[PDB]
């Protein structure tokens, strides 16, 4: 159970021991495409690839390579893409992958600057009247209104099908102050982010997959999606004490590698879990509760 391990590695100072296990125990498959000559500069990070099976393959139409993996949970019945952070060149791929999958979200948990350095293309517009054209994949896309929080952003986006026409609203979740090899400030202010994206309908399974990023797309998105899983799969049951946190993470890792990127991550996400679990068995106050710790306004 879940508590009682977590109150068990705390007292004997085991997470980094818990957490190297789980990169002991974790899935190696073949990167093969990822490794391609033609996929180089397809990619931000020499050393983190999707997995073959498991990629995302765009449907135009020459090169069919994104770094993105369909991360898909046959238990819980929920699916979650995690990709890297788009690259000035990778912008058009991404929205085609966004169209093709028909993802209604997109949850964005780096900042484009990090530590000096650019983690991440300034993939979406920044300004209503200043919409971005991708030549390359025949899409459109506006800003059409954001709801600007201390710590998060949600956008409103019109993503347009230039060959067809046809228009869709994406929702773009920005968690803001999420530092890269680090957490949430509280349990409170990840369950408040996370549970917006949950009001939003993005995660429903009358949807695409939701598109969960950061600038590997590994480490703190690894994190967002376990928490989530977890939630899930107790909420399913109603029954916190059926969810194995460690073997939801190694399922995880099936599908794309490097899920989570260190212990204090790790311990975060069943901090997270144990928060949550309130809400799933019927606390419906501690919502409310996360909003106010949170300082979102
Ligand atoms: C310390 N790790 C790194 O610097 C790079 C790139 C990176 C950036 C930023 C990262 N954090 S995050 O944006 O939250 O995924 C993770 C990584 C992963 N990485 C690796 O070499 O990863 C493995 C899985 C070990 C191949
Ligand atoms: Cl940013
Ligand atoms: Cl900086
Ligand atoms: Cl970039
Ligand atoms: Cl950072
Ligand atoms: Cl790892
Ligand atoms: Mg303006």
């Amino acid at each position: 159970e879940m508590e009682k391990e977590f109150e068990q590695i705390d007292k004997s100072g085991s997470w980094a021991a818990i957490y190297q296990d789980i990169r002991h125990e974790a899935s190696d498959f073949p990167c093969r495409v990822a490794k391609l000559p033609k996929n180089k500069n397809r990619n931000r990070y020499r050393d983190v690839s999707p997995f073959d099976h498991s990629r995302i393959k765009l449907h135009q139409e020459d090169n069919d390579y994104i770094n993105a993996s369909l991360i898909k949970m046959e238990e819980a019945q929920r699916s979650y893409i995690l990709t890297q952070g788009p690259l000035p060149n990778t912008c058009g791929h991404f929205w085609e992958m966004v169209w093709e999958q028909k993802s209604r979200g997109v949850v964005m948990l780096n900042r484009v600057m990090e530590k000096g350095s650019l983690k991440c293309a300034q993939y979406w517009p920044q300004k209503e009247e200043k919409e971005m054209i991708f030549e390359d994949t025949n899409l459109k896309l506006t800003l059409i209104s954001e709801d600007i929080k201390s710590y998060y952003t949600v956008r409103q986006l019109e993503l347009e099908n230039l060959t067809t026409q046809e228009t869709r609203e994406i929702l773009h979740f920005h968690y803001t102050t999420w530092p890269d090899f680090g957490v949430p400030e509280s349990p409170a202010s990840f369950l408040n982010f996370l549970f917006k994206v949950r009001e939003s309908g993005s995660l429903s399974p009358e949807h695409g997959p939701v598109v969960v990023h950061c600038s590997a797309g590994i480490g703190r998105s690894g994190t967002f999606c376990l928490a989530d899983t977890c939630l899930l799969l107790m909420d399913k049951r109603k029954d916190p004490s059926s969810v194995d946190i460690k073997k939801v993470l190694l399922e995880m890792r099936k599908f794309r590698m490097g899920l989570i990127q260190t212990a204090d991550q790790l311990r975060f996400s069943y901090l997270a879990v144990i928060e949550g679990a309130k809400f799933i068995m019927g606390d419906s106050s501690v919502q409310d509760q996360w909003k106010e710790l949170s300082h979102e306004d």
